């Protein structure tokens, strides 16, 4: 008995579909992504095909019913992310934006005209989208964003002016989901397309985290958005925050895939590498580290499963997601760091991958709410007292 690869038997907790969905995607991730990550990460190269590839597999926007989507469970969504991050966080990051930050909002806040126009193409990966909320001056405080949208009564359009930075996929994006403060204090979502005059999405350089992922800006020089490109179901931060909750859930699951890759690598290395006439795995210090990695991964996995089930029941709450995203991200960051240390000198070579995961999880622990921000959200939901500001 006892399989360190699933010590608490999560396998018998998944339906046959979820399992088939996972292993199918896993064969792809290992066949089509794993062999390209080394150089993709080393030379910051994100192959656009990837999206097309994932789209035609139906892993894009999988919980959406109809519109060309898979219409699967939240758990299945988690399993998918996990398999992707097991390869690289960048990839998963591109897949999470597409699914939870582009399609979801279109589907839930958009009109039927937009749902029809965009959903099918995204689901197929024929349209790479991006989510623009963050601005050079607005990170943890999206309510201070400066991008403004001016309503033009004559043609019922909006003229957006602002700058979104640190936007995943913006550089090679076709569709843009920008959030801007309107002249009445409310904030609505605006669908922008590549080509619109006044719209540039330059790529950010010098990244030492999520390098295989294209990141850039969304500079809007008085871009005019038609009446039909405004998101009908928007009003204040609630809109992007609802999409965030979906994305954070995918991340909570994703980082577990990363932690697992590092455990496996460190464990295997601990077995093959010989020092002092024995494998490193014979040493107590080495064994305790393996014990901690497996311990946390396990705690996170089963917690994520329970959140999957609650999500599909619609009993899932926002602060639940904060708790796991925050937990899993920090815990995964440490696991990657330990594995790096456990491989000694070789650990600092991207050819041993652990370093790539340690660098990647640095960013993941920051976006979608920093570790401390999720501390304050949880803290506020516990005490009933706000402590973000003074
Ligand atoms: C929430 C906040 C901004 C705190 O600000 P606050 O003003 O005090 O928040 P708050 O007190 O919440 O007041 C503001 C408004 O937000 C509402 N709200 C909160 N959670 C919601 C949810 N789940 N669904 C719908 N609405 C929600 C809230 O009730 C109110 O709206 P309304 O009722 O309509 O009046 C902060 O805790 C936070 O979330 N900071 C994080 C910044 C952030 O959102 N970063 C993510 C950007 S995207 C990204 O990083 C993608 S990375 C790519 C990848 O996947 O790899
Ligand atoms: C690779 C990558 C991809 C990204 N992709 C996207 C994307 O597609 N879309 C998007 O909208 N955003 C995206 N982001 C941005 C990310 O969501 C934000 O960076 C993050 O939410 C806030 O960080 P910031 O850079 O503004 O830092 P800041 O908000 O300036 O925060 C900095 C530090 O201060 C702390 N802090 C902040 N406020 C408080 C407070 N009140 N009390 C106590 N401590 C506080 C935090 O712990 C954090 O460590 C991306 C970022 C990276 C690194």
């Amino acid at each position: 008995e006892f399989d360190w690869q699933d010590p608490l038997v999560l396998e018998e907790q998944l339906t046959t579909d979820e399992i088939l969905i996972r292993d199918t995607f896993r064969t792809y991730c290992q066949e089509r992504l794993m062999p390209r990550i080394l150089l993709a990460n080393r030379n910051e190269v994100f192959h656009r095909e990837i999206i097309s590839e994932m789209g035609e597999l139906g892993v894009l926007g999988p919980t959406i019913k109809g519109y060309g989507c898979a219409g699967v469970s939240s758990v299945a969504y988690g399993l998918l992310a996990r398999e992707l991050e097991r390869v690289d966080s960048g990839y998963r990051s591109a897949m999470s934006v597409q699914s939870s930050l582009v399609m979801h909002p279109i589907y839930a806040y958009g009109s039927e005209e937009q749902r029809q126009k965009y959903l099918p193409q995204l689901a197929k990966g024929e349209l790479l989208g991006c989510f623009g909320l963050t601005e050079p001056n607005s990170g943890s405080d999206p309510s201070s964003m400066e991008t403004r949208a001016h309503y033009n009564s004559s043609n019922k359009s909006y003229t957006l002016n602002g700058t979104k930075t640190w936007i995943t996929n913006s550089p090679m994006a076709d569709l843009f989901v920008v959030w801007a403060r309107c002249e009445d204090g409310c904030i609505r979502g605006f669908l922008l397309e590549k080509g619109m005059r006044g719209l540039s999405a330059p790529r950010i350089q010098g990244k030492f985290s999520l390098r295989a992922s294209a990141t850039g800006m969304i500079i809007m020089d008085g871009v005019e958005v038609p009446e039909e490109n405004v998101l009908p179901g928007a009003s204040s931060l609630g809109g992007p925050f609802g999409c965030l909750n979906n994305a954070r859930y995918g991340i909570a699951w994703g980082v577990l895939g990363a932690s697992e890759f590092c455990l496996h690598t460190a464990r295997q290395y601990a077995l093959d590498r010989m020092q002092f006439g024995v494998p490193l795995a014979r040493n107590q210090l080495i064994q305790k580290k393996l014990a901690d990695m497996l311990t946390e991964i396990t705690l996170g996995l089963h917690a994520c499963l329970q959140l999957g089930r609650l999500k599909d029941q619609d009993k899932a709450a926002p602060e639940m997601v904060s708790l796991l995203k925050r937990n899993n991200c920090g815990k995964a960051l440490d696991i990657a760091r330990q594995a790096r240390d456990m491989l000694g000198g070789n650990g600092i070579s991207d050819e041993y991958h652990v370093i790539r995961h340690a660098m990647n999880l640095e960013a993941v622990n920051t976006y979608e709410g920093t570790h401390d921000i999720h501390a304050l959200i949880l803290g506020r939901a516990i005490t009933g007292i706000q402590a973000f500001t003074a």
